Parts: C-alpha cells; structure tokens; sequence
C-alpha cells in the first residue's frame, strides 16, 4: 500500500506532465497521494496563470464575510454577518490597515501559535465564494475554468445525463480569515490555485479516519449535533491542532504560498486560515473513483447547509433514498 502513514505529498510535474490533468491526478493518487486527504501541486517553472495582476483592483466583492466567532480558542464557532459591498482594491486597502495585517512574526510555526491564541477575539472579513476566474484564456494547462465538468463525468461513468454547471470561485482573504471544518459538496475533490499575496494554512485528516472527526465534533458542539446529523456540512465549526492531539485524532498540516495548487480528495475533512491579504480560486471536480464516495456522502437536510443547483441532480442520480428529505432541507 502506497503512503501508508497518510503524509501529505507534493509534486513537481515537468510541462510535458502537466499537459493532461486527469492523467496527473490518476498518477497522484498511484503514489497513494489521496491517502493524506490533501496534495500539494508545484507547477512545473515554464508555466503561468496570466501575465500579471496588475489590473484586479474593480473586481466587486459584493457580500464581504466578517466573521464572527463564539467559544474558546481551540474550539469554537464563526458566523458569517454580511458587511456592504467594496472592490478588491478597497478590500486589499483594509486588509493592511492597523486593524486588520498581520502581526510581527518570526516564522511560519510563529504565526500559527498566534492564530491559535488569538482568533476568537478579533473578526475578519473574507471574499468568498465570489463567481468567476483569473486565468488567462490562453493558459492550456491546469487551468480552473477549464476542467472537464462534473456532469460530464457523471454522464461518462453511469450514462445519465443532467443539467447543472460547474464553475470557479474566487476568494479574497486577509490575516485570520478562516475555512472551517468540512469535506466538499457530495464528497468531491476540490483543487485550489493561490493566485497572490501571502499565505494559507492546511490542516486535513486522512479520509480513512474521517468518522473520527464526526466523532469528536459531536462530542465538541453537543447541541449543534443533536440540530443536526451531518452538521460539520455548515461550515462553522473550528478546532485547533493541539485539540486534535489530545484528542488522538490523526492529521496533518501544510502551508500553501503564492503559485502553488493544492487538490482535496474525496472525504478528506480540511480547515485552515489565511496569513494576510491573498487572492485564491477554487472548483470542485470528479474522477471515476469519486461515484462510489458520492454515493455514500452525508447530507444536510435541516436546512442549513444550503446549496448549488447543480447538487440536485447528484443527489437525485446517486442518492435516490435521500432525496425526498435533502430536497425538502433545500425548501
Ligand atoms: O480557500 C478557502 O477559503 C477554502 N477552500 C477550500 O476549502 C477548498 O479549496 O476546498
Ligand atoms: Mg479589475
Ligand atoms: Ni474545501
Ligand atoms: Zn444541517
């Protein structure tokens, strides 16, 4: 068995290996690289995502994210109150005020002892989840808003074809913003590309002890479980890596820098933080070995998690017991 401690891997394609992108995510997960949950992707050095970004400054972030949080240090909550809308120059702006940049640090492991103690108690505001791309037209190679869709795959795989799209995010974040706790939509991969500016954060379980997550946050947020049976789906729950490890829970961390790709793997719970003022873009994709985790993914159905058109049909297709239910949640 390949990667039989589940570390996170890291590649370095060469150009004529980063020309066909099912083949490389094939050739990763030979190398057992889904086994950690998370994989670090270095382009090879010929490529670029576009020439410069010189000119994302009248991008509108129509519905920036303060983010709230309740609890201790190691274990709490966020919200998601909505502030008015700015554009990514006035938000990069307020990102390096006093208010908002990042500390004084020594190092990398400095930073994230000071996330740690200190996050509960300020809250920053995040870009998220805003439609569209900053990939050049012309880049061919590992570029986000050209992937095989997921209902092609689907299609491809058991022959049913369905509506829905699937397109790229953008996120814009500054120091302290936070991603919670979660696996994708329908337990999908995700791949993620840091455009620019400064860093993120990965924490990730492997996805053979993915149930021991579930475990332990139910025992953390006793009320939000009793609310609901596949809670960590709303995306507000933290816990910080010296809770794991007491707690036994197996893990593991990454930074992420400007350049650099990161792919989720089906059931890979993952969390993390951004180091200052950055600009990522994300899109969730499907492979063959993604259906039967699909088929098995947990759902929201109190309401909550509140999502994408396209999933509809994923539940509808793969997850026919549960659609009644998970349909009602969504109305
Ligand atoms: O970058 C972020 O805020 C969160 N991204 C992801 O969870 C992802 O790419 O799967
Ligand atoms: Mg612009
Ligand atoms: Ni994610
Ligand atoms: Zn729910």
């Amino acid at each position: 068995a390949q990667n039989p401690n589940c570390n996170i891997m890291i590649f370095h394609p060469t150009k004529e290996e980063f020309n066909d992108f099912d083949k490389y995510i094939a050739y990763m997960e030979s190398q057992g690289a889904h086994r950690a949950g998370l994989a670090k992707i270095i382009p090879p050095k010929e490529w670029k995502a576009r020439e410069t970004y010189d000119n994302i400054s009248e991008i509108l972030i129509a519905t920036p994210l303060q983010q709230v949080a309740s609890g201790r240090a190691g274990v709490f909550t966020q919200y998601h109150k909505k502030k008015k809308a700015m554009t990514v120059g006035e938000y990069r702006h307020l990102a390096n005020s006093k208010k908002y940049q990042t500390p004084p640090h020594q190092n990398f492991e400095d930073l994230e002892r000071k996330y740690w103690k200190n996050r509960i108690y300020n809250s920053p505001i995040y870009g998220a989840d805003i439609s569209g791309s900053l990939f050049d037209e012309n880049t061919k190679q590992w570029n986000l808003g050209h992937l095989g869709t997921i209902q092609d795959l689907l299609e491809k795989e058991c022959g049913v074809v369905i509506e829905g799209v699937n397109t790229p995010y953008l996120y814009f974040g500054m120091w302290k913003t936070t991603f919670a706790w979660h696996t994708e939509d329908m337990d999908l991969y995700s791949i993620n590309y840091l455009h620019l500016g400064e860093p993120k954060t990965w924490y990730v379980v492997p996805p053979e002890h993915g149930q021991r997550l579930e475990r332990l946050a139910r025992e953390l947020f006793p009320g939000s479980s009793r609310g609901c049976g596949a809670f960590l789906r709303h995306k507000v729950a933290l816990i910080s890596p010296t809770v794991l490890k007491e707690n036994g829970i197996p893990f593991n961390r990454i930074t992420q820098e400007a350049g650099e790709f990161m792919v989720t793997f089906p059931y890979g719970y993952h969390a993390g933080f951004n180091h200052g003022f950055n600009c990522a873009e994300a899109i969730n994709f499907a492979t063959p070995r993604w259906i039967d985790y699909g088929k098995m993914a947990s759902q929201c159905s109190c309401g909550e998690a509140r999502v994408t058109f396209s999933m509809d049909a994923f539940v509808r297709i793969l997850q026919p017991e549960r659609y009644d239910l998970w349909k009602r949640g969504q109305d």
